[PDB]
């Protein structure tokens, strides 16, 4: 067990699906996997391993923000030998033509976090997905007739910003999505040696202000966690 | 309700106390306060509210790291008439003397983090705690019998930092401990105009490297949740 | 005309390959273009003009380093109407297993230059190719039986770096080449919207220290011209 | 001797008072200390040793800027045994409930020099004054029926900086007054493990011009002194 | 030989004179310098040595920009023996009282590139011509009967860049002209032992717009060029 | 009257020396000018106004540091119409060839402060010297038979550095000689459109302690000071 996470080795397969909040790694435990067994509740933060269409898969949530999920993306690969991390989470839009309920794939991510920078001495780190990760996705995503936009997410520190012009600099540069771990999870990565990809369904809208609502949420997020799960079988082929 | 917290506007006190882990915020509801009630869920981020001797007191939860709990706090500052915060959570030791079951208390918070400085003008902001709180929770302490001390913690966005070498210069500097979110919560604080103040227990050694387990290290943990409780009431006075 | 082309809207292609050397793309123009014409002369830097299995392409040379490919880019997406831009050049490897000879495509682009920041108000942008000019390049290759790494390179200011140590951390973060012009020429793709990709040939070894030899480069080199190519057919379909 | 110190070990006390102007070093001697001999002229920054009340003292003036009280809290600290030093002198307001002539208590000080990054690997450094210091002046100036303010104070380095709009931004995050040493001597104390603290009284508000007489400002001048030297002799306590 | 230069010991003078344009090195080669022989042309970029008045010297272009002029002066300086590196070129004007045809000479220079930073800790390092080639200059300017104007010159990395409100910054800290090479051709000759100097002649004037169309202006840059020539002759002295 | 100068204008001559000590001040007064007049004494900065065979000019301390220097310059070039400041003082050397004693003018200074990115957005500002001051003070010092050296001077923040590894990179980039002033100097200069200079002796040697007697040092710094006073004259030829 390692100090955010009481499981042991072989408790978690060697990809995990990790949405922010824990209640959603629950509910995608009870939706999508067969035998779906929790293998970890401290602090509250759900894990699940189970079977989609035989393959072994597991599902955590890594709560808000970079440094939340640093520590889970950490952990899960140095001790339990996971090898593909997968976040399914929301996003705010910046560029009008983007609206709700669209599906982004995060082929890079930007942010205003000091984590990579720290990493690499004070550098312009590009933080990016795995190529053929991102391939799947797409692939996956055509043959379920669902529309999927791949470029840059920004990965901020501060949902509250305090710096309003930022978010013109954002679209004016191609934004297509604004979260809050993206930009980490592929520091991570990089640095202990694994694979990650980073999907989201874009949630409220910067600008127009408008969150979820209505049953339409369960229906996109199942088709984005259907991306997911296909695209973990388009690679092990 | 908020973004992220589902309550109205009463359901909290004008005080609340923030553990990182929501089950620790549980524990701090059903061992302290009377009467108490569960009054959030979202995400899985518990908060209660109840009375300690008489006076209305809150507790919930922040979550891992600046981001999350600057989230949090922000919601109940601006939203639910919230006007004082207490961090209440363990860290790790720097200096030699600084032995295990010893109650820090940050007075000012250093930090990795460039939250304040994008709300700085990218100078040096001094994130510090309210006066008063302070020598509320000295005072309080004193009346108890136990020995608290007063000065800088460091508040980090890598739990699992790549560089070492900065725990020589916390320790050249007199950092008292190492955690991840005083920082972030005195910013938000000083932006929003609310006061707020971070107690910490020294839960590991970074130095002789001394991890925990006795019924000793519970007993330190109430000891500093009676300080904070304790000190709200020598405020109101 | 603009200040750097002495051309007229229309004698350009609306994709164009740049490699750094201007006495290479004049090769390429020789070999792989039929009924080449030469467009521009201005400084040197040749530019050409022709057509590849029916398909109008153009060939020019950027000069070395991040400003000098940054005018030629910016000039050509807004003067010239040119919608895609492919960058051919070397690059110096810094992990053992990369191979002299080898073949990159620059999914991303790390940069220890200013360029970026200045554009992204002082944070981290992630300077990335177009995902369908990447996966086109990936099957052209496949196609040519040619092998082909996919992910970062690092666009370096100065070719005698002092920082020797800086070598270590890109090695640490899988950098696959070290080039001088990827980073900006997504900087500027992303600014004045169009689209880019970098395909780079591993010359020298930066640690072993040995360049191109023989014969090899221009074989190799070819395969180089050859995949970009293909890539332009596979994307007009 | 020092650099910039004519004296031997002994010739100061353990406590160190240090005003702006060095005419007022000897004016504070002649004015609350008894039996006072000359220790340094060096310069002309005078200083001078003698007893408040049987406590043996010291003053002297440590000149304007954060690199001029650098140097002497550097030398006083480590070649004459000086525990603690007490900045006394002025500050410029920009809150509007915050009236002339106020004390004001440096708990922590903001800056936008770069003396600290440079200490602290370029990360935030909050530049904290010793607790019980604080908590002595406010003690002593309550028992003169002296009224203070406690808060953060920012530490320029220029005078006539060439933004006008970072006054904004210090309303806006509650400074309490503005000066030109706090965070220098607060960096000095920690790297060297002494104690600091900085009073101050509003001589000036960026506002509104306001008027107050010669008389009015000695009064307040020698309040200030008070305070300083009563908070001493509760700490001793 | 080097990377960049296909030379060998001795084809190059210990004085070299590099305008950005390679046709403009032939141009001068030419028009000023008896028995003039081409040295080099790796990548196009033409390397002559002749005599002016019985002077042995050498002109090379250098490309647009700091990191290609960086390669050029290094590889001259530590592997061709060169001590003098003089640029001569065009640059943007700023201030209004400096009008067309005014030669400028850079004392010191201004930049936009990190390079020198990388260089020297990330402080701010002066990047500064040799004083004698500054005098020497001005001297044969006045021998001449022309008006040099020294100061500094900002040395940018964006021809084109995204910011204009840096052009009034310019102009109120006397910036006399802005062009792309100058800042990084003073830190090589800093790094490896050399000295240089850049001289320009304003070709078009950001302020009223203005830019150039009569042998006028060809008589001025022909004015800097022999300033440049007969500068060397009286160093030699 | 200025916040720290009390006298009105035409009080100072167009030309000002000024000593980093006060005491030396009165010092060159008595020793250098004729008809001298006392302007100034606030805070103990001495000021006075004479003249130099017939050349009104005036005299008075800058204090240490950049912030403090940055105050008295800029009051006198803004409220007093000087035209010229002229810094006469001492500092360190790293240059094994530079003996102490040795007089070094600053036509360049490079420094650890942010006083300059502050003004110059955060980029490259190049502090440099008056071109016409720094001729007119090599001629006076060659008419006097005294030999100086001409080129970059560090101005640091902290005469008490944390880091000693900068003072190879200064060696290694031809730092003539180490004070805390002349960055800042350059920088008022500038802004206010002023012309400036900084002149120094060689006092210290930072690497092996040499031994001067008091009388040596007399003779240098009345060198430095006719240095100065002769350039004057000169500039106004
Ligand atoms: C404004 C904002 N910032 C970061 N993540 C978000 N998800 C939804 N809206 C968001
Ligand atoms: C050892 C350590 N390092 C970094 N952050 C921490 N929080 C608690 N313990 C920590
Ligand atoms: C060392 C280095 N840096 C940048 N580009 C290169 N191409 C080959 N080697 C290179
Ligand atoms: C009024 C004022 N403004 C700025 N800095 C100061 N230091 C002391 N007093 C000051
Ligand atoms: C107008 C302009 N802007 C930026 N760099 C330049 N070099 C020459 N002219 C220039
Ligand atoms: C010897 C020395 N070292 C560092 N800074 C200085 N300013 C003046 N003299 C100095």
């Amino acid at each position: 067990a390692t100090p955010h996470i009481n499981a042991e080795m072989g408790d978690f397969a060697d990809v995990v699906l990790m949405p922010g909040d824990p209640l959603r790694a629950k509910y995608i435990a009870e939706t999508f996997l067969e035998d779906a067994r929790e293998v970890n509740n401290v602090r509250g933060m759900l894990g699940f391993t189970g079977t989609y269409k035989g393959r072994k898969i597991s599902v955590m949530g890594h709560g808000m923000g970079i440094p939340s999920c640093s520590i889970y993306t950490k952990e899960l690969i140095t001790d339990f030998g996971v090898k593909k991390i997968i976040r399914v989470g929301s996003c705010g839009a910046v560029l009008p033509h983007v609206k709700l309920r669209d599906v982004v794939i995060g082929m890079g991510a930007c942010t205003d976090s000091k984590v990579n920078r720290i990493r690499f001495k004070d550098h312009d780190f590009a933080a990016i997905a795995d190529f053929d990760m991102v391939r799947n996705a797409v692939d996956a995503a055509k043959a379920l007739g669902i529309d999927a936009r791949v470029g840059n997410l920004f990965s901020a520190d501060l949902f509250y910003s305090p710096d309003g012009e930022m978010f013109d600099v954002m679209e004016k540069y191609g934004i297509l999505g604004v979260e809050m771990e993206a930009a980490g999870i592929y520091g991570v990565a990089a640095e202990f040696g694994a694979k990650a990809l980073t999907i989201c369904t874009v949630s409220d809208h910067i600008r127009t202000h408008e969150q979820t609502t209505a049953a339409e949420r369960q229906t996109t997020f199942n088709d984005m966690i259907k991306i997911a799960l296909e695209s973990v079988l388009l690679g092990d082929k």
